[PDB]
């Protein structure tokens, strides 16, 4: 149990004691994370109170990624837009990056310069997140070599359910973005077969970097995660 | 008993899942009145041939509904260079209908020139046009944050907070957003938001870049409750 509680000061808000103490039952010398943002650490329950009070055992570097895989499939772009996407999909918490060709994508292919380039980018967005780990990037491959998947999403202007309505927090996800152009329905259709689940993105029409960006952002920072 | 069902290009013959479930399940019959789009357009269509595939004639062309339908206004404190070029693009075509930036404690800049506004004018019109809105998001010049009015309701990401969004949006009130600059909201900051009326929400475990959390706070309110 993760309980706020402002500078670590030994006793528990009001709120957070009857959240853990009556909903969550919590008794004396139990063990549960204290945290207010700056910090994080494990500590002991050593008072029911109320408010409870509890002692810093240790303190611990907080936890930075989202807990299960993370897969972004998405194409091949116009201009240097893949780049910032690989940015903020780091900032976002995915695990690796699978560039696609498909029918509408304009490049269909990557030197392995701009792939260098493109890792650098995840190196560096990873630190600048907080995060030890850093996403893998793949060479392009065609969207039909994606492979079947436990759990995914496309945004699709047809779907009517939200992320929120479908996604499993504790299983792999996988998520697919087409390029300017979109995917042809056919690949859509060939998603789905694959295991995709398509979810609505509202009412607008979005840059294929911001669909991606805010199917990720539902999926993790949105989560809490 | 309207419905409406995606038809690619509103071409008078709907995909064959479309016309499964309209057939099938509905029980659509020729001479029925049903709402066909497509994201770039949509049309009143009449059904004329159970088929499969089923085909339908247009009555009449129909907008496409492109707003929230409630007033957003993301409060965004100042940041350096083109950053709030981006913010306000990607803002647009997340629903935004204001965008006010903010001078904060640790905004780097504190100020704002009519060619940098002007600009962000242009961006907010282009992104407009781009993202199929009609409404184009007013940006007014900047304000101190103590000038945020109280709100109806508010959310700011705060990385002390637990509650998600999700778990705290009404979809039916206005909605207020406050993003602080790189160097983030200061203590006082957040107390500050939170008097006017600011519930602080979790964005997750990652240091995240202001023009990331407005376009990840704007998502989860928009366009990923399909509004």
């Amino acid at each position: 149990h993760r309980a706020f509680s402002p500078g670590l000061t030994g006793v528990l808000p009001l709120r957070e004691t009857r959240h853990l103490v009556e909903v969550l039952r919590a008794r004396v010398g139990d063990r549960f994370t204290v945290f207010d943002g700056e910090r994080e650490a494990l500590a002991e329950v050593v008072d029911l109170g109320p408010p409870l009070r509890y002692r810093v055992l240790e303190e611990r570097r907080p936890e930075r990624e989202v807990g299960v895989e993370v897969v972004l499939y998405v194409a091949l772009l116009k201009g240097d837009k893949l780049a910032e996407v690989v940015r903020a999909a780091t900032e976002l918490g995915a695990t690796r990056i699978q560039p696609l060709v498909t029918r509408h994508s304009v490049p269909k292919e990557m030197g392995e310069g701009k792939l260098r380039r493109l890792r650098a980018v995840a190196l560096e967005a990873a630190k600048q997140s907080g995060r030890v780990v850093v996403p893998e990037v793949l060479p392009p491959i065609p969207l039909k070599a994606v492979p079947q998947v436990a759990q995914g999403l496309v945004a699709h202007v047809g779907a009517t359910a939200r992320v929120r309505e479908v996604l499993d927090p504790e299983k792999p996800l996988a998520l697919a973005v087409g390029p300017e152009g979109g995917f042809a329905e056919e690949e859509v259709a060939l998603l789905e077969a694959r295991g995709f689940t398509p979810v609505s993105l509202g009412r607008r029409i979005l840059r294929a970097e911001t669909a991606a960006l805010a199917l990720l952002a539902l999926c993790t920072a949105g989560e809490g995660r």
